[PDB]
């Protein structure tokens, strides 16, 4: 109760800005998000024990592919959190607590394959969960480590607190489906321009949560140009692989999947950046105006991949 964890002077400052890196020591992880829980949400809102023994069996069913791993999850929980550190008073006690647990489940027992694939190779997950096959799967595979004996971070809820929470982290995974992203946000768009946007309406804080949990998700993209690069990497080594299984089927893939197609990645970066990234954080930056770094990052790591397709580097 009075074991508050802390990080070297370091991390401890840099731990509070957008643009973090949670470096490349595993073992440090755990404490980072703790850590986070604890200055986000409270020393009191999980008991440590069951909070410790959550995070490790999260941890255990992420697998080693090369982008859609623990260090993605802890990342994603590390921008949710500078998020809410910069909205201290705009989130209800059970959004705090519902939120990084989301971040870090968003992605639970990853295979680094789109529903596409997953859709063309005939999985099981596919008949199972038609639409947002994978995010369904997350939700569920969270549910499965909650239920764990002495896993259960939210047994003090009361039982209509327990079931919010639980559809908090729903939608928040959801909404993770880069698909349900380009509605989510043009409405969003609309109800800010139009001044119809409600943060007392539940289905408007649903949207709102739900571009938070695609800004969180892309904030590779929102890092140090190096971070932001060296992650692309990892993003195509998935990317490609999945290419590699199409062809395996008898299927063209994308350019995007196609290690063939290496020279297009550039251009390809760009067009995601104009595409979704930017509209992204400028859409959160005017909800939540305190996010604005995010957004600023994104268009400093845009004219980065503008200096490759120019050449200079
Ligand atoms: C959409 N698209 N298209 C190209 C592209 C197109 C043509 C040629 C080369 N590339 C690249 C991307 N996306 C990303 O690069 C990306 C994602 C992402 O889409 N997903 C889904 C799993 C995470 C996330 N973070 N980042 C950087
Ligand atoms: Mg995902
Ligand atoms: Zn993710």
């Amino acid at each position: 109760g009075l074991m508050q964890f802390t990080l070297p002077v370091r991390l401890c400052k840099e731990i509070e800005l957008f643009h973090f890196d949670i470096g490349p020591f595993e073992n440090m992880w755990p404490g980072i998000f703790v850590y986070m829980v604890h200055r986000s949400c409270g020393t009191s809102c999980f008991e440590l024990e069951k909070l410790c023994r959550f995070i490790m069996s999260v941890k255990k069913n992420y697998r080693r592919v090369p982008y859609h791993n623990w260090k993605h999850a802890v990342t994603v929980a590390h921008c949710m959190y500078a998020i809410l550190q910069n909205n201290h008073t705009l989130f209800t006690d059970l959004e705090r607590k519902g939120l990084l647990i989301a971040c870090l489940c968003h992605d639970l027992d990853h295979r680094g394959f789109s529903n596409s694939y997953l859709q063309k190779f005939d999985h099981p997950l596919a008949a199972l969960y038609s639409t947002s096959t994978m995010e369904q799967h997350h939700f569920s595979q969270t549910v499965s480590i909650l239920q764990l004996e002495g896993h259960n971070i939210f047994s003090t809820l009361s039982s209509s607190e327990y079931e919010q929470v639980l559809e908090i982290i729903r939608k928040a995974i959801i909404a993770t489906d880069l698909a349900l992203y380009f509605g989510n946000r043009k409405q969003l768009e609309e109800m800010y321009q139009t001044g119809s946007l409600n943060l007392n309406n539940q289905s408007h804080r649903d949207r709102v949560i739900g571009l938070m949990m695609t800004a969180c998700d892309l904030c590779s993209v929102t890092k140090l140009w190096p971070v932001t690069k060296l992650t692309a990497n990892d993003i195509y080594a998935e990317f490609w692989a999945e290419g590699d299984e199409m062809k395996k089927l008898g299927i063209q893939p994308i350019p995007m999947m196609d290690r063939d197609k290496k020279d297009e990645v550039p251009q390809g970066q760009l067009g995601f950046y104009n595409a979704v990234a930017i509209p992204c954080y400028t859409t959160l930056t005017q909800i939540l105006p305190p996010t604005e770094p995010l957004l600023k990052a994104c268009r400093d790591n845009l004219s980065q991949w503008e200096k490759v397709i120019r050449g200079e580097e």
